Order: C-alpha cells, then sequence, then structure tokens
C-alpha cells in the first residue's frame, strides 16, 4: 500500500505541474492566434499520447511480445520498431510538404496568420510522433516486466521542458515552448530507453504484418472513441481567434475536478463489484452515492466561484480581464456536466466490472454522436461556450440511457446531498462581501466545513455504525 500512497502523491504533483504549465501559458501568451497555432501544432502528438494512454500500443504489443522468447523476442521488437519507423518517416516527410493536412484537421477555420504559424511549428512537433511511438513501445516492455510507477510519471518530463521553453519565450516567442514540446518527447523516451536498447537489433520486419493485424483494429477503435477531442477543436477554430486557446484553458482546468470527483473517488467502491458480482445492485448504488457526494457540492462551489478561481490561476501577464470573463463562462458550461459524467463513469465501469461491454459501448456511442451533433449546432453558433455546453448535454443524454439500463439510482441520498449542497451554497453566498482576490479560498474552506457539518447531521446514524 506504500507504493499506492506514493503514486497518489506523485499523481497529485504531476497534475499540479500541468496546471502550472498552463498558468505560464496564460502569463506569457494569454489568449492569442499564436497560442491557437501552438495547440494546432501539438494536437496530433498530444492526441496520439492520449490513444496510447488508453492502451492502444500495449493491447497488441504485450501479448505478442510476452508469448515469444530468446532472440525471437528481439526480432519481434525490431520488426515493430522498423515498421513504425518506416511509416512515421513517410508521414513526417509528407507533413513537411503538406502541413495543411494536419492543420485543417484541428484548425480548419483558423485565420491565415494562424495557419502560417502552425505550419512553421509543425516542422518541430511532427518529429515528436516518432519519439512518442518509441516511448509507448518502451512503456509496454516495462509493463511486461511489472514496472508501472516510474513509467507513469515520465510525462512530467515534457511539462518541465515546455515550462522552460515558456520562460524563454520572452526572447524567441511561441517557438520556444514548441521546441520544449519536442525536446520533452525526446527526453521522455530517453528516460526509459534501456527497455528497448537492451535488445539486439535485427534488420527485419518479419513480424510487423502480424503485429499490425492485432494493433490497427484496436488503434482505430481508440482513435474513434477519442474523436470528440478533434471535433471540439475543429468546430471552435471557426469562431473568433483565440477560441482554441479559450477551450484549452477552460478544459485543462476542468479536468482537475473531473478526474478527482467524477472518476477517482468512486474507484475503490467500483473495484468490489468484480469480486462480488451477485450483489451488483447494492455495490452500484454504493458507488453512485459516493460519486454524488463529491460531484454535486463541487459543481455548486465551482460554478459559484468560477470567476475568482480563474482569476487566481490564469489572470497574470498577457491573460486579461476579458480572458477571465470568457474562460469562467466556459468552465461553468463544463462544470454543469460534472455530476452527469460522474454518474456516467460510475455506471459504465460497473458494467465493465461484470463483463458487459455492450451497454457501455452503446452509451459511449450515444454520448459521442450527441457531442458531435451538438458541437455543430451550439459550437458553430456560440464558439467555445457552445462546445463546452454540448459536451455537458451529451453527458446528460448518456446518463439518461444508462439510467434506463440499470434501472436503479439512490434517490434518497441524491436529495440529501443536494440539500446539503444548497445549504452550503446559501452560506458561501452570505460570506461573499469583501471582493478580495484571495477570499474565495476561505469560502472554499467554509463551504467544505458547512457541507461536512450538515452531511454529519443527515448521516449521523451512518457515521455511528462506521465509527
Ligand atoms: C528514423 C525515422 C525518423 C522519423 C522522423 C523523425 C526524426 C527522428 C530523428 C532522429 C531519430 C534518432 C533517434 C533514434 C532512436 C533509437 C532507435 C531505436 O529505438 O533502436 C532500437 C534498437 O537498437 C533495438 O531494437
Ligand atoms: C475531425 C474533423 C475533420 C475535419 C476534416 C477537414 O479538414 O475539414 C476541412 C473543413 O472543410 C472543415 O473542417
Ligand atoms: C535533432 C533531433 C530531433 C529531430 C527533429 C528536429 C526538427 C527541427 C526542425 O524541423 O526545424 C525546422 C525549422
Ligand atoms: C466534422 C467537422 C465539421 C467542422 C465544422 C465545419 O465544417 O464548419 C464549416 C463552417 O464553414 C461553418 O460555419
Ligand atoms: C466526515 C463526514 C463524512 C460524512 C459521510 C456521509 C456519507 C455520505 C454518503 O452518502 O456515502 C455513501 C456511501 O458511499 C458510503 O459508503
Ligand atoms: C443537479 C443534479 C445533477 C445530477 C442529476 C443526475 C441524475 C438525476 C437522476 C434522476 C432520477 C432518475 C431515476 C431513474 C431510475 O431508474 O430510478 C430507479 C429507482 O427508482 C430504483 O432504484
Ligand atoms: C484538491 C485536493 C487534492 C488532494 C487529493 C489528491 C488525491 C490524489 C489521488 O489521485 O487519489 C486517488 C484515489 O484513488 C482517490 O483519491
Ligand atoms: C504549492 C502546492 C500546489 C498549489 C497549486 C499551485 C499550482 C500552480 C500555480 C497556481 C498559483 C499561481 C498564481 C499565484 C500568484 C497570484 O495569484 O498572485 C496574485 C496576483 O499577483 C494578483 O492578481
Ligand atoms: C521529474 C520527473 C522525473 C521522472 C523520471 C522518470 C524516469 C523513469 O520513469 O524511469 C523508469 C525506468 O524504469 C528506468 O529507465
Ligand atoms: C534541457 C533543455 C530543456 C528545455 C529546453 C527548452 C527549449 C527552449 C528553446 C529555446 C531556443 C529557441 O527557441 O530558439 C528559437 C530560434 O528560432
Ligand atoms: C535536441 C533537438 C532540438 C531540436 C531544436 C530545433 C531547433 C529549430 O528547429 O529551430 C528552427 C528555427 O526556425
Ligand atoms: C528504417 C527502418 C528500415 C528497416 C527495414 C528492415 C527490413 O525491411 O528488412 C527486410 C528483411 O529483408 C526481411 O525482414
Ligand atoms: C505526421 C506523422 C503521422 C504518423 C502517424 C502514424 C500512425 C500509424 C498508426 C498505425 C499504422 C498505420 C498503417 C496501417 C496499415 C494497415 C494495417 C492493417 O493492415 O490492418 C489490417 C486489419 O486486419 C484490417 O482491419
Ligand atoms: C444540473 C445543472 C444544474 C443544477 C443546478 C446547479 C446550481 C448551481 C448554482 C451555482 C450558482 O448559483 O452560481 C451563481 C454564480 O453567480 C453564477 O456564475
Ligand atoms: C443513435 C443510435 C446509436 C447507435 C446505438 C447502437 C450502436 C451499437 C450497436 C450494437 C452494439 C454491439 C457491438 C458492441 C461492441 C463492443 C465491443 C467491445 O467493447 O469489446
Ligand atoms: C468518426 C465519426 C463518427 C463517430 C461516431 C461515434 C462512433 C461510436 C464511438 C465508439 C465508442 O464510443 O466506443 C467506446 C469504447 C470502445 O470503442
Ligand atoms: C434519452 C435517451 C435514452 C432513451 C432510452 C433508450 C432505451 O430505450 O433504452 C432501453 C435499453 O433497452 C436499455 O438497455
Ligand atoms: C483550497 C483550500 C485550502 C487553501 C488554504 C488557503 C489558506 C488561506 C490563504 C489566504 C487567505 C487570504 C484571505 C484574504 C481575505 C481578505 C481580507 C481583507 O483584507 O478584507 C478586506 C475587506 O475590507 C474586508 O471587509
Ligand atoms: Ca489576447
Ligand atoms: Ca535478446
Ligand atoms: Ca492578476
Ligand atoms: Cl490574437
Ligand atoms: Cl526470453
Ligand atoms: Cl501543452
Ligand atoms: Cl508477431
Ligand atoms: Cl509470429
Ligand atoms: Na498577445
Ligand atoms: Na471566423
Ligand atoms: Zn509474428
Amino acid at each position: 500500500l506504500f507504493s499506492s500512497i506514493l503514486f497518489s502523491i506523485a499523481t497529485f504533483f504531476s497534475r499540479i505541474l500541468g496546471l502550472f504549465r498552463d498558468v505560464l501559458f496564460a502569463k506569457y501568451f494569454g489568449v492569442s492566434y499564436e497560442l491557437d497555432a501552438y495547440f494546432i501544432a501539438i494536437m496530433f502528438p498530444f492526441f496520439l499520447r492520449k490513444v496510447f494512454g488508453e492502451g492502444a500500443m500495449s493491447s497488441a504489443f504485450v501479448p505478442l511480445y510476452s508469448e515469444k522468447s530468446g532472440e525471437e523476442k528481439d526480432k519481434f521488437l525490431s520488426s515493430v520498431i522498423n515498421g513504425f519507423s518506416l511509416i512515421i518517416l513517410a508521414l513526417v516527410i509528407l507533413s513537411y510538404f503538406f502541413p495543411e493536412l494536419i492543420i485543417n484537421l484541428f484548425g480548419a477555420g483558423s485565420s491565415h496568420e494562424t495557419k502560417i504559424l502552425a505550419k512553421k511549428l509543425l516542422l518541430i512537433t511532427s518529429p515528436s510522433i516518432y519519439f512518442i511511438f518509441l516511448w509507448a513501445i518502451s512503456y509496454s516492455i516495462l509493463n511486461t516486466n511489472n514496472k508501472f510507477f516510474w513509467p507513469a510519471l515520465t510525462p512530467s518530463i515534457s511539462n518541465i521542458t515546455i515550462i522552460i521553453g515558456t520562460f524563454l519565450s520572452t526572447k524567441y516567442g511561441i517557438i520556444s515552448p514548441t521546441i520544449g514540446f519536442l525536446i520533452g518527447s525526446i527526453l521522455m523516451f530517453f528516460s526509459i530507453i534501456k527497455s528497448i536498447i537492451k535488445h539486439k537489433y535485427y534488420f527485419t520486419i518479419k513480424h510487423f504484418p502480424h503485429f499490425l493485424k492485432l494493433f490497427f483494429p484496436t488503434f482505430m477503435t481508440m482513435v474513434v472513441s477519442q474523436i470528440n477531442t478533434v471535433v471540439d477543436m475543429n468546430v471552435v477554430s471557426f469562431y473568433d481567434k483565440g477560441s482554441i486557446s479559450y477551450l484549452q484553458y477552460a478544459s485543462r482546468f476542468y479536468l482537475l475536478p473531473y478526474g478527482l470527483f467524477a472518476v477517482s473517488v468512486s474507484t475503490v467502491v467500483l473495484s468490489k463489484i468484480s469480486n462480488d458480482r451477485k450483489n451488483f445492485n447494492y455495490h452500484l448504488n454504493d458507488a453512485l452515492k459516493t460519486t454524488l457526494f463529491f460531484t454535486i457540492p463541487s459543481m455548486v462551489g465551482l460554478i459559484f466561484l468560477s470567476t475568482p478561481i480563474i482569476r487566481f490561476f490564469y489572470e497574470h501577464g498577457a491573460f486579461t480581464s476579458k480572458d477571465t470573463l470568457i474562460t469562467s463562462k466556459i468552465l461553468i458550461a463544463y462544470t454543469l456536466g460534472l455530476p452527469f459524467y460522474g454518474i456516467y463513469s460510475t455506471i459504465s465501469r460497473s458494467y465493465h466490472a461484470i463483463k458487459n461491454t455492450k451497454t457501455p459501448f452503446i452509451a459511449a456511442t450515444i454520448v459521442s454522436l450527441s457531442n458531435i451533433i451538438l458541437d455543430i449546432i451550439f459550437g458553430l453558433k456560440y464558439g467555445p461556450i457552445g462546445v463546452a455546453l454540448a459536451t455537458s448535454i451529451a453527458g446528460i443524454i448518456g446518463v439518461l440511457y444508462l439510467l434506463f439500463s440499470v434501472k436503479t439510482f439512490p434517490i434518497k441520498d441524491f436529495l440529501k446531498i443536494s440539500l446539503n449542497s444548497l445549504i452550503m451554497l446559501f452560506v458561501i453566498y452570505l460570506t461573499d462581501f469583501t471582493d478580495n482576490e484571495f477570499w474565495f479560498l476561505i469560502q472554499i474552506l467554509i463551504g467544505i466545513l458547512v457541507y461536512l457539518i450538515f452531511s454529519s447531521i443527515f448521516y449521523r446514524d451512518l457515521i455511528r455504525r462506521f465509527l
């Protein structure tokens, strides 16, 4: 368990480091066409990391690597590296000659000056793909040797190098964090290079067709399942300049309470279902109560305090009062979906825990199609706020489908949690007088205390049994 607590500390600071990276973007670049161009240029390697984070490489590499032995293991590894090196080299050369293909994938609607700059930055980011693939392969090898802690922290390397590049941007401009992104991908790979170079190199691609047969179907499935990322960005690119940047500032901050409250708090309770499948309904209700307990007060507090929170973190240097006003509205639009995505995540993973992949797949399809259609309608009409809202409404639709499916929900506890959250709201509203820029921190503490006090009143009998 000591490694589990250590990994939580490591994850917290890794999340905070990403937040600090964005804080510096706001200070050194604010919201601008030039940061739009940066995000366009990094989005393909970023997107590819996300897909490999869902297991796209390990899903095929692990079984085919582990089944082999002796120098057939080296020959398999060489086949994978050689085959991908060939494909990637071809596509980086094509990227140099036709950068508009990648640009128009993520920023088709962006202005002329944006696309020109993104072309220049893509010359630097496109090679990072090669080092991301190698990183993903080494990551898989480490996983087959039961190494999980340290490989999971290597993305922090890239955030440090981007941060350093952002500091140097006062001399070079936006190209400095772009170079930092490339160097980050190189050093991420070098941090775990030994797992690859301990193998003998073979001039062979013998096993590459075998590996592709198992890799590509799953890889494409994971591409499609993460596509809403691409659609969000491409739709907003048609709005005002800086729209891409607004969406990144708001969504990257929102992912902090999302990851904590909509997913992580309910994991332990959800873990029990696999071992105790015949009590599925009880355990699912238990997990849903936990999710609601955290997401409902968090949603209320975040929305009420969205402007002072954004101001505290982002409103420095080039990030203006106007930027705070807009980013805060986008954050509210996302935060309205927090409890719905919490419920969604809880029911979906509970289904997986009992080997039902069909119902989670249908729900995910509904959410994805809903999100695309609503992006078209609301995103083209209202820019980033419309895209954020579309994402939240899509989650509501997914929740309605899943609730009709499991036909269970802890209604009594939802009402108790909601009342405690509204009592909390009433109190924080009363403490809203000073307008000091740091007062929102005290209101968060007051809100937590009020919420837990009244939680203990309404759950007194339950606390006694636990205590
Ligand atoms: C070579 C294709 C590059 C595609 C375009 C990106 C440009 C990259 C530039 C330089 C790459 C140098 C890094 C080379 C990294 C080492 C390659 C490797 O993994 O070898 C493993 C074997 O020894 C064991 O199987
Ligand atoms: C600008 C740099 C961009 C670099 C982007 C690198 C992405 C490469 C990913 C996969 C290999 C693609 C080649 C796939 C070849 C076809 C695979 C195949 O044959 O799959 C058969 C399957 O059974 C039928 O469903
Ligand atoms: C996330 C929860 C943990 C965070 C813990 C942070 C600890 C508190 C830090 C700073 C408080 C600063 C509060 C400053 C309040 C302003 C006081 C003031 O000067 O108010 C003037 C006005 O006239 C009144 O009437
Ligand atoms: Ca600006
Ligand atoms: Ca060997
Ligand atoms: Ca300020
Ligand atoms: Cl601008
Ligand atoms: Cl072996
Ligand atoms: Cl970034
Ligand atoms: Cl194979
Ligand atoms: Cl084989
Ligand atoms: Na500017
Ligand atoms: Na426009
Ligand atoms: Zn093979």
